[PDB]
Order: C-alpha cells, then structure tokens, then sequence
C-alpha cells in the first residue's frame, strides 16, 4: 500500500501514498515492466466528474459543503440532459494546472502553479484558432522572459467536431527529403512538412524554415497560416570560444510549444490544448541537435573541433556533444532568453519532488524521461528512485490527426 | 500474448514471446510502475517444479528433450528430492545453469558473451582457506595479465540456510573506505561498513586512498575469516590523461578486474550464495560512477579546478567537461597497459545486436533500460533509443542481504 523511493545519493526516503489515488493503467503488470515503452457515455462520464469536483471542491477546503453537493447535483444534472457538461472557468484553471502537476514526464513542474491558462473554449473556426494562438505566443515569449501558458479549445462532443492543432509544436522547423536521399531541415517533420504542401504550402526549402500552422476547427478541414515572423524569437548558435562555430549555421527557437497532447479534466477531453515553458539546454543540444534521426550534427562539430574520429574509445562524440551544449545555454543566455540547463532544472526537480511528496504525498515521475540525455549520474534525478502512476487531470497523447481525418 | 519493441532511431521493431516463459514478479503492477527502484529455505513441495522447469529448459537447449535420458534424470531428482529433501546438479547442467543467469540479467549490458562464460565448479570446498584457494585461483584466471576472460565460481548451494557459504566483501576486489574523526571519508566510500567489520575481525589497515580489501570468507555457516589477495595478483590500472600531463598527478588508480561477489545464483530452486563473477569494466563504471558520484571518490571538481574550468556557474557544463576527460583518462590508461576494457559507445551497440539476435533466435532479451544506459551520454548510445521489456527469467542472479545483517556469530 504505502511505497517508500529512497535517494541513493543523499539516503533520503519519501513515503508515496499518492498513488493509492492513481485511476489509470501504467502498461506494466506484475510479470513485465514497460517503464521504456514510449507508448504503452452518460455513465462513464459522471464518476469522472464526481472524482474531479470531489478533488477540486477539497481542494478548495469545502469538501461536502453545500456548495459541492449542489455543484455535484448540477453537473449532475446536466449531463444526464446534454450528455456532457462545461466545466466553471475556476475548475478549468485547477484541471489544466493539476494536469501539468501530473504529468509524469515532466521535469520542470516545480512551476506548475505559476501556468497562466488562456480559455479559448468559444473559438469556432481557424482563423480564430491563429489568432488565439498568435497572442498565446506572444505572452509566452515576452520578449524572451519567457511565461510558462496554455491555449484550451473547445472540448470533444461526437468526436466529428474536434478542435486540433496539426502541427506537433507551435513553432517547429520544417523537414523535405531531396534526391540524394538525405534530409533537408527536421527529419522528425519532413512528413508534415509534406502535408502542408499537399495543401498548398510554398516551402522555402532551407535547414531551418519555421513552419506554418495548420488549424483545425470544429471538425472541418485544417487551414494553414504564417506565424508572424515577428512573434517567432530565435537565437542563432555560437560558442563562447570557438568561433568558427557559428560557421555551422545553428539557430534554434525559443518558444517549445507541444501542441499535439489532449488534455482530460473531469473525463471531458479537450483535444487542442497547445501548452508552452522554456528549454532546458539539452533538449536542443543534446536531442535535437546530435540525435542520429534529428539534425544529426555531432561529426561535423568533432572534425571542426579537430577531434581524433578514428576510435570511439577516444570517447570525441562526447567531447563534442559537451561544447555544443555549452553553445546553446550561451546563446539563448546571450539574447536573453529563457533557459535552463539540465543540472539547475534536475536540482529543482528534487526540491518539487520533496514539496510534493510533503504537501501531496507524492509525486509521479518517469525517471527515463526525467534524467537528462547526458551526463545522467552527476544530474541529482538519476539517484532516485521514482515512481510512476497515471492522476487525472491529465495530458494525453493521441493519434496524429492525418491518419483519423475525414475529409 | 505478443509484445512489440520499437527503436525510435532506426524504426526496427521486434516481438517478444519469451516473456511468456516469465514467473518472478517484477514489482510493477497494472496501476504502478516501479522500473527504477533498485530492490523492488525451500519445500520439496515447491523445489520439484522448479527443478523439472529447468532439467525441461536443459534437455531442450541440447535437444532431447523427451528422450529416456531426460525422463530418467527427472526421476533421478524426484526420487532424490523426496529421499534428501534437495539434489545436486550434474556439471553439465550447472555450467548451463550459470550460463543462462548471465543470458538472463536484465541488467547487465555485456550479454553478448554470455555463451563464453568459463565455470569453475567449487562445490567440493568445504572451508575459507579452501574458498581462498579457490578464488585465488578464480583471479589469476580471470585476469590472464590484462587479457581477461568472463569467469564465474561456485560454492556449495544452501541446504537448511544456516550453512551457508558466503563471500562477504561485495566484489573480490574492491578498495577501503575509512570515516575520518573530522567526518570525511579516506578511500572508497561506498565500503566504508565492510571495511569496519574487516577492522574489527583483525585486519591491520594500511589506511590509505586506495587499500585493496581483504577477503571476508563464510564457509558452511561458520564465522567467516580474513585472507590478503596475493598482491600479485592483483592488476592495476595508474590513471593518467594522454594530453593533460597533470592528471596523472591526481594519484588515481583504479583495479582491473570487477568481480561481482555478493549476489545469489538460482538454478533449477537451488540456491547458490557464494557465486563471485568476473567480467571486464565498461569505463563509465569507473569514471562515471566510482570517481564522479558524489557518494564515492568524487572527484569532479579537483579535475574541473586544474582544468581552471568556469565553476561559476552550472550553465558552464563545467562538469559536464570534467566528466569527459576523466572518462577519457580510465580508457586511455587501460588501454596503453593492455589490460581489458569497453567503452560505453562499443558496448551499447554490442548490446543492441545482441538483442536483436536473442529476439530472432529466442523470441526475447530480458533488459532494464534504467541500468543499460551509461550515465554520460545516454542519448548518443543506441540503447538510449531502443525500448526495452523487463521480466525476471530462471536461472538467475539475485540480490540478497548482507552477511553481517543476517548471521549467527558462534564466537
Ligand atoms: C516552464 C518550463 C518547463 C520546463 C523546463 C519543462 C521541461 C520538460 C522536459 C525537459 C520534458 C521532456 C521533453 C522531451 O523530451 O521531449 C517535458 C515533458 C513534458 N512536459 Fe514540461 N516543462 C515545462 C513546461 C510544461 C508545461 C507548461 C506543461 C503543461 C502545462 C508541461 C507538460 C509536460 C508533458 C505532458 C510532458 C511530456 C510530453 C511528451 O510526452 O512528449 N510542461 N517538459
Ligand atoms: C564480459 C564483461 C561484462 C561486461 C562488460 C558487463 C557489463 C555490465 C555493466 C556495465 C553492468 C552494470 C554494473 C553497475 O552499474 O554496477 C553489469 C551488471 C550486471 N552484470 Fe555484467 N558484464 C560483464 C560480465 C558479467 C558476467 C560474467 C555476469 C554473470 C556471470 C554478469 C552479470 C551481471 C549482473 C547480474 C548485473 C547486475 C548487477 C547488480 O545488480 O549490481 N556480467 N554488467
Ligand atoms: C525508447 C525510450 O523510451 C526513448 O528513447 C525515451 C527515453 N527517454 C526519453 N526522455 C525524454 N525526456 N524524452 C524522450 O523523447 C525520451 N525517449
Ligand atoms: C535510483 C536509480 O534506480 C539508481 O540510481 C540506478 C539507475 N541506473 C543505474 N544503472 C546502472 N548501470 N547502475 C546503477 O547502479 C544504476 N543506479
Ligand atoms: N521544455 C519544454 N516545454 N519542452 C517541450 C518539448 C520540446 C522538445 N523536447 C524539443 O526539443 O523541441
Ligand atoms: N563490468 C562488470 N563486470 N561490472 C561489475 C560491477 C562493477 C562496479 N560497477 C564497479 O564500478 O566496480
Ligand atoms: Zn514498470
């Protein structure tokens, strides 16, 4: 029942009685982990809301008062009529700000009550979507003090009328496959980048093209549109030594926005929910930056670094993946802009851990997303242990919308 | 039921069957994961299956499975269990048996050796000296002066628990950790309890950075006793960096052969407490771990001071790039006094055919992603990208308490 994690560093143990309150399946079973698998009606409705406004009306300190009862007995009301039901701009606010707090994967929740919520639940139709969506960037960037916020559309009805973002992040660079094979820009795009072109999109076919949003409303069929180059803040790469660095050409946006997840609150789904923060360094330089199926650049970097390429033992790839990381958190501190490395961001995490555990009992958190995709043990999250469990509110992953589309 | 893996950075998929063959828990449950905690006498009643489970892996692994000899070894053991209330394996079978664990570690990222495994059978040691003997023996092999070779050596199995054989130090090798008055810590921390039970058994401690342990030696459940690695016999390693000449003045040193010595082998429900294994060294054990966690020598920022790196501030990664050149120095130094080492890039993309080739050939490959990723540069390994599927598969290696915790001193 009450599961202790200890911190194999510093020997503190935490006892978890959170996750007695944990609703959906993990993918493992007693017999098999899948801790590293990237992806493992009217009655089903109220019990879910019943947990929600239970949740929030504790939350609040009046559990059981008359004005949870009756609020219970309303909602209740209204989905045996609509079948459904709209949530008070206060729960909005507390689901979409729980749901940050639960989501397992993220290490900078420690911000998690700071999350300014943008309620775009009157929204109708695409041109409507980039605007909200063009004012949400600009508030969240801010001219580089970046402000952590989310952008909610309507909510799921038939399923036939779903709001969704095509894009998988706001602000992405685009990806085209050339006759040599290779790949020009983002792999990770180069198929959306095709789907906007199979809609009309004229590609500038350069290595770092900001790509256009492609909103879908209602239901219809998405509409593209050029984010005002104005609202999008880059930060062009150098190194604070070696200055044939900026040589390479490396530029990268400051404004990480995931706009692919669907987010649950009170069993009502909301499926265009695009959230941002800020970067922490490694995800750029680290992911983005020398990944083999990304831009995939660390040779490159090593030859001009002069580096002994000839054994692996000679351990160049690392040395080159160091400065490279130290490039970006030189840059963007630079111009300004938000960012964190991986060694603040990790301490913060365990203070948050700690905090939660305290004040919540708990905290769920998948230590393969958590640790940093470079020098894991000297960061504070690879000694501890972790354990994770699915809370709702939450964020959600979901099919790419390409693949459910009815034209 | 059939599972399905997936490597992100090449798009491979693979489909897991053997898992199906799983009967040890993992500790997850449908409502929980627990993939990074690190530790989530038997019946005739309940000894039999297990023993028929694996003589019917063994007859089927050298095909015969059915034949009369695997009928008449079944009831060998039965009759045997029933008459002993236990039963001895056969060479064969324990060379199997010892084998399979390794093939079965979950953990560990050097299973594509797993079939050269060399067994030496101990089971005729009744004594410490004769443990002595025989690790001493073990060591030399293993180490074959710098080309070592995968080695493994296996003390009686337990019988009613309380004579048992045990290898109280936690790795055959291993250096001293000493608590100083002023609360720093001399040597190693992380043996800083051993080297007090060694202290108070008699050991004369030389009380240096770098002390080789003596062995702590539990033959059939008698107190154990202490016995010094022939010096000899003991290769190491100078650490040196091959363009920071400074390094070498660090006065680091590390062994050359990682002999694991506290775990628990189970083959076919017999229990073998005394089982020390050796291998070769992944250089991020040392470099990443025994010389950078804050826990044990941590020495990230003598290296970063010497390197003059901007310790300011974390965002100079400045520990990032000491941790680079320290693993940089461990392959460097091993490598020019020829004594056997992998570094992580090699190992991981060993790990990942060998993988692959257990999917094809075995319908699986048991593997915790938290402990194969090296913990530097987890994303530019291969593992980093694949998924991976944990279950517990017998024969095994399993942890178990320490010795000070659980013996009856006689005195
Ligand atoms: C304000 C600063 C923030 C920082 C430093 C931070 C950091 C991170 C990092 C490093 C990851 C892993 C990204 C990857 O590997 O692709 C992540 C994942 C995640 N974060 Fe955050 N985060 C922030 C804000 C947010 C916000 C505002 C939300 C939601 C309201 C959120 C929800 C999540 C979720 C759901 C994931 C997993 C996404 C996936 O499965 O791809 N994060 N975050
Ligand atoms: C050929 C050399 C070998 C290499 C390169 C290799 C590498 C590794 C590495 C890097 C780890 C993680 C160690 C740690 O983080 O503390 C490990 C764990 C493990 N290995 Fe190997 N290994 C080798 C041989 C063996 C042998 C001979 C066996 C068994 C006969 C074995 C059984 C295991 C087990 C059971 C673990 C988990 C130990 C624990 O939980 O502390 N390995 N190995
Ligand atoms: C297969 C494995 O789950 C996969 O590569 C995971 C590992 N850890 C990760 N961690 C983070 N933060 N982000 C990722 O995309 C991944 N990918
Ligand atoms: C808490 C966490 O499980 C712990 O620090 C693990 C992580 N991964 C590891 N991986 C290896 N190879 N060895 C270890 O000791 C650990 N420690
Ligand atoms: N810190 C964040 N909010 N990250 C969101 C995901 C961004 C993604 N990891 C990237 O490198 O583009
Ligand atoms: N490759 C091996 N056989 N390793 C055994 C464990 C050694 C241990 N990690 C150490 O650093 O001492
Ligand atoms: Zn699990």
């Amino acid at each position: 029942r009450f599961l202790k994690v200890k911190n194999w560093e510093t020997d503190v143990v935490l006892t978890d009685t959170l996750h007695l309150k944990s609703t959906l399946e993990t993918g493992c079973t007693e017999h098999i982990c899948m801790g590293s698998i990237m992806l493992p009606t009217k009655d089903q409705l109220f019990p879910l809301a019943k947990e929600f406004l239970d949740q929030y009306y504790s939350s609040i300190k009046r559990f059981g008062s008359k004005a949870h009862m009756d609020r219970l007995e309303e909602v209740n009301k209204e989905i045996e009529s609509t079948s459904t039901y709209q949530l008070k701009d206060t729960e909005l606010i507390y689901g979409a700000k729980h749901a940050w707090r639960n989501a397992s994967r993220c290490v900078g929740r420690i911000q998690w009550s700071k999350l300014q919520v943008f309620d775009a639940r009157d929204c109708t139709t695409a041109h409507g979507m980039f605007n909200y969506i063009c004012n949400h960037v600009k508030y969240a960037t801010n001219k580089g003090n970046l402000r952590s916020a989310i952008t909610i559309f309507p909510q799921r009805t038939d399923g036939k009328h779903d709001f969704r973002v095509w894009n998988s992040q706001l602000i992405r660079y685009a990806g085209y496959k050339q006759p040599d094979g290779s790949t020009l820009g983002d792999p990770a795009n180069v198929q959306f980048t095709e789907i906007c072109i199979q809609q009309g999109w004229k590609a500038p076919r350069g290595r770092f093209d900001v790509l256009p949003l492609l909103l879908q409303a209602n239901g219809n069929d998405p509409e593209l549109f050029q984010i005002p180059p104005e609202l999008v803040l880059e930060v062009p790469i150098r190194h604070p030594k070696f200055d044939w660095f900026k040589d390479l050409g490396l530029k990268w946006y400051g404004l990480p926005a995931v706009s692919n997840m669907l987010l649950e609150i009170g069993g009502l789904e909301f499926s265009a929910c695009p959230f941002s923060g800020w970067y922490m360094g490694t995800e750029i330089g680290v992911r983005d930056y020398c990944d083999n199926s990304r831009y995939n650049i660390l040779e490159e970097v090593a030859k001009k670094m002069d580096l002994d390429m000839r054994k692996t033992s000679s351990l160049w790839k690392d040395q080159a993946l160091v400065e490279i990381n130290i490039a970006v958190l030189y840059s963007f501190q630079s111009d300004k802009v938000t960012i964190v490395d991986h060694h603040s961001a990790t301490e913060s995490f365990i203070k948050h851990m700690e905090n939660e555990y305290r004040c919540r009992g708990g905290c769920p958190a998948d230590w393969v997303w958590i640790v940093p995709p470079m020098s894991g043990s000297i960061t504070p999250v690879f000694h501890q242990e972790m354990l994770n469990y699915r809370l709702t509110p939450s964020f959600e992953y979901q099919p790419d919308p390409w693949n459910t589309h009815v034209w």
